[PDB]
């Protein structure tokens, strides 16, 4: 008898594995299926090493960090952190290191802060589309349920009052206990940064109703146009509201996006509540950072010149890269909804759908991935309720393969009428 | 409104906060309560710094392995590790390095390894006296709830396949569904590897009403006196044991303890259920060793000679300070607990009490850690169901502190009678 959690355990998985029974490579297999499915950010990986190697070392005082074992962790990462944290926001706010938390990834921040903040049977609003990993990360081994916001193209998918306030109703009339909102922003699949008043329309929807609002703002350094990132944190420091609960409120970060370094597992929780800061801090020896990983980090972030260095030059790449990708569809006639940060495109393919069904849109799917040979990801798969959109990964390969990828679409599209 | 974990939140850390405050040090502070109550092994980390000045990439690929994030992990990690857990017992029976799954720490190891086996409301068999950590790590999160199994020193706690019937059937008129049974073998805070024949049994009733064996052998690589360490993995390979059910065996393991490594937080899973295998896995999400403390270990577990020494040198530095701690101690007259393991002794100041109560126990304790000076741990935070017994750790000080820790023990134990 195993638990009803291992008990109970394949359809979106089709891009996946067709790619890892025919990865592309320039010398290996140059006619292979192209990665673009998952959302990493490469283009900047060369600076990181050029620091490992002279801007110092970095890199191992074992004796004390291979014993530390302490939940705070080594006081220059969470100096760093914050320090990170501050010069992504643009300095316009400050962070307490006292605060910083770890957790396995953004991954393990979000199964936590769930853990700290709803009970299972609970749910939690989501704006919709939104990541996947959410469906077994806040929901798994919580037992908290999702309950999506919607969200159409007409608006370019933004978020509504009508929408939170529609959903959230509902729930209540379906006897179901609402204890917070989890966003994500910049957002994941639309890849645009949240406008300054609808974070606030959204906090204090949140506010006035006593439910926590939890910002997924893992992808704050991945911005390369206007508007500004506006963190949940720059809007705690505006008179318009200095009278806003901020025990509901709680950020979720991580450094796999804006430095790439997913393997290093960093997660990081910054709650605005103390006692929410403490039970993360005894649940974060689950996770914990490696020491080593840790005491890189601090002496890595710790450089002005590079970490000033590598958030403008990373902010350039994308945008030098996006534009390309984008001008790239514009060429074929492939419209995508304009955003401003993150690592990748929302595509709309919605003109090359026959009707207007998510299984029509599963097969163009099935056609890219097999005849066009592009692992894209499917709207239908971060739950968007209008077929046609495909996310499309840009910032894990060489421009080189980029062009090729965009060879290839043009093909399709061009055999398409 | 925070969920009922976070808001479900310092007795025994009189200990612990004494310490700190008056942290012991030969210089600065030469009469500082001295930390014996945590069971670091640092008797051969100069083993380690030396060899982290040779051969191979001790730790720069970095593009890889930054952004490596396969739960499976790095190439050469699953297989180190396994050649690892050979060398460990014995080197006689064999590990997959398939089946090898990460978790963070042995703490991420076992409250996975319960998520996996037990529903919230389930139960485990724990023998006592046990690590005050399962407290937290195995009931928390998981809903899952421990069930004590009577041992004593009149059979140097020892755990009597009796003492097992009677939690189990004990558990069942009260209606508490047993999923498991854990043990920890070598035995913390005992010291002591388990009796083959004993395992033998604990495996047969255990296999006996389909109840899972979980085994924390993260002390194996700390014997340093006979008999041998009996990994329970060798007991599933005689012949007298082939029809018992690997479905419902389990080991979970650790670098912390034998390689003095905490802070790496290297959890290990080792199922021989193939099912809590693939679900393990997709639980190392939350809790992955970090792509660099994998590369660099992948690296030493790799180096044959490294290991051989280590393993050996290990044992003989553990016995040298062991025996020679003992010694000291009877040499006053204070005995302990005959064991070939751990970095601690289950020394016994029954002796010492007014009272068979832990009230008296608790007396004690505080003149021990505030007039001698001595951080050590009461046998009641253990679960230990008899008073007098406590847990002093040897491994983590130098020749000279252990000696002024007797030195004051010497003492104290003079000015008694
Ligand atoms: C890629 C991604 C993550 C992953 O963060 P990890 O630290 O690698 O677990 C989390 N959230 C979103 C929205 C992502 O796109
Ligand atoms: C020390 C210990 C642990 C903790 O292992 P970590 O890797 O440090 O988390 C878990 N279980 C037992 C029995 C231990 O002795």
């Amino acid at each position: 008898i195993l638990s009803k959690l291992a008990t109970n355990e394949s359809p979106y998985f089709d891009g996946w594995k067709a790619y890892d029974s025919d990865p592309f490579h320039p010398l290996k297999n140059p006619n292979g299926v192209i990665q673009m499915g998952l959302a990493e950010n490469q283009l900047c990986l060369d600076l990181i090493e050029d620091w490992i190697k002279r801007n110092p070392k970095g890199s191992i005082s074992f004796k004390a960090i291979a014993n530390f074992q302490d939940y705070h962790g080594l006081p220059e990462f969470r100096k760093a952190i914050a320090k990170f944290m501050e010069k992504t926001r643009g300095g316009r706010v400050r962070f307490d290191p006292e605060r910083v938390v770890m957790a396995g990834g953004a991954t393990g921040a979000n199964e936590t802060i769930i853990f700290c903040l709803a009970d299972p049977g609970d749910a939690f609003l989501v704006p919709s589309p939104y990541y996947p990993a959410f469906n077994r990360d806040l929901r798994w081994r919580t037992g908290v349920q999702l309950i999506p916001i919607h969200c159409e193209s007409s608006n370019n998918f933004k978020i509504t009052s009508k929408a939170v306030k529609e959903a959230y109703e509902n729930a209540q009339k379906s006897n179901i206990k609402v204890k917070g909102l989890i966003l994500t922003n910049p957002s994941n699949p639309l890849g645009t940064t949240l406008d300054k008043d609808t974070l606030k329309s959204v906090l204090s929807f949140t506010n006035q109703h006593n439910i926590h609002l939890v910002c997924d703002e893992i992808y704050a350094a991945t911005v390369f146009d206007t508007p500004q990132f506006v963190s949940i944190a720059e809007i705690l420091d505006e008179q318009e509201m200095t009278y806003c609960n901020k025990d509901l409120v709680h950020i979720v970060y991580s450094l796999s996006k804006d430095m790439g370094l997913p393997g290093f597992r960093v997660g990081i929780i910054y709650s605005f509540n103390d006692d929410v800061v403490n039970c993360a801090r005894k649940m974060s020896s689950f996770g914990l950072v490696s020491t080593q990983t840790q005491y890189f980090l601090a002496a890595m972030l710790s450089d002005e010149k590079f970490v000033d260095n590598f958030l403008r030059e990373s902010a350039m790449r994308l945008g030098k890269r996006h534009k390309h990708f984008t001008n790239g569809l514009e060429v074929v006639g492939i419209k995508c909804l304009k955003n401003n940060a993150g690592l990748f495109c929302w595509m709309d393919l919605r003109p090359l759908l026959r009707e207007s069904t998510f299984d029509s849109e599963m097969s163009l799917w099935r056609v890219i991935i097999n005849d066009v040979k592009l692992n894209v990801s499917p709207g239908s798969s971060f739950e968007c309720q209008e077929p046609g959109w495909f996310r499309v990964c840009f910032a894990n390969m060489d421009d080189g393969t980029v062009d090729i990828a965009l060879a290839r679409i043009r093909r399709f599209v061009g055999v398409e009428k």
